[PDB]
């Protein structure tokens, strides 16, 4: 099924969380000490807002999975290392981008279930960046470690109206610059607040018209939440806003 690579053209470079390799074209490898089915996932989508799939090293061991390298890493310290001591815009299309992506998932019926700044990588850190979805582990899983903060009340179940939530918290995520959501509360404070209704105020000189794009990402009903499409269309309304890029970022 997934194309294997031989161990012989494979090489290690550099460790980066998890290496940097090369196949005799610069990949991103990652090692096993389940794993079979991330690849198996990552493999069957075909979005250029997604991670592609390299290959698969299973023949030797440590078993290998070739991946696009994202030099930029993850969406989280991307933010928090880049704090300004970039624009709206740069958030803007990063926010694009993951929407994109999350669309492509939504439209072929599979939900992520675990949509945040630490799932989302970089391919360069510089201008031109694009993001895209790195980690399928959670939707594997299934197919204190649960990811509470990003996930619906309704969250037994699952649906792309789950994604949509998760969606508009990474989209706080991205406007407050990797602050962690609902900063100083704790998993079960966050699941009894989210419960009675509460909500994350706005991040910091976070315009109105992407806050309302995250308020509706949160409704309590999900059939009242929007899907990517009109998330999208939104997220390029603001685009077209100036009111909107013109903001300084804190
Ligand atoms: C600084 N930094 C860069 C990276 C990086 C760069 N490029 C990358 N390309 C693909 C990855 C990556 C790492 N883990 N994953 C999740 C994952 C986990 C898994 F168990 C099986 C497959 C799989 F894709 C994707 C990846 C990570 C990690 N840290």
């Amino acid at each position: 099924d997934l194309k294997e690579v031989p161990r012989k053209n494979i090489t290690l470079i550099r460790g980066l969380g998890v290496y940097e390799g090369q196949v005799s074209l610069q990949v991103a490898v990652k090692t096993l000490p389940d794993f079979l089915m991330e690849a198996l996932i990552i493999s069957k989508f075909n979005h250029q807002n997604i991670v592609r799939c390299i290959g698969v090293s299973l023949q030797s061991l440590p078993r290998f999975i070739l991946l696009e390298l994202m030099a930029g890493g993850d969406l989280k310290s991307f933010l928090r290392e880049t704090r300004p001591r970039l624009a709206m815009l740069d958030l803007l299309h990063v926010a694009r981008d993951i929407a994109c992506g999350c669309q492509y998932l939504e439209e072929n019926h599979f939900i992520h279930r675990d949509i945040a700044a630490r799932n989302c990588l970089l391919t360069c850190p510089g201008p031109g960046r694009v993001a895209k979805i790195g980690d399928f582990g959670m939707a594997r899983d299934i197919y204190a470690m649960l990811p509470v903060k990003w996930m619906p009340p309704e969250a037994g179940i699952f649906t792309s109206k789950t994604d949509t939530w998760s969606f508009g918290v990474l989209l706080w995520e991205i406007f407050s610059l990797g602050y962690m959501p609902y900063p100083s509360k704790s998993n079960q404070e966050v699941l009894e607040f989210v419960t009675s209704g509460g909500r994350m105020d706005p991040p910091k000189n976070c315009p109105g018209p992407v806050y309302r794009i995250m308020t509706q990402c949160w409704q309590h009903q999900p059939e009242d939440r929007p899907n990517f499409a009109i998330i999208l269309e939104r997220i390029e309304y603001c685009t077209q806003d100036p009111d909107v890029i013109n903001t300084a970022l804190p």
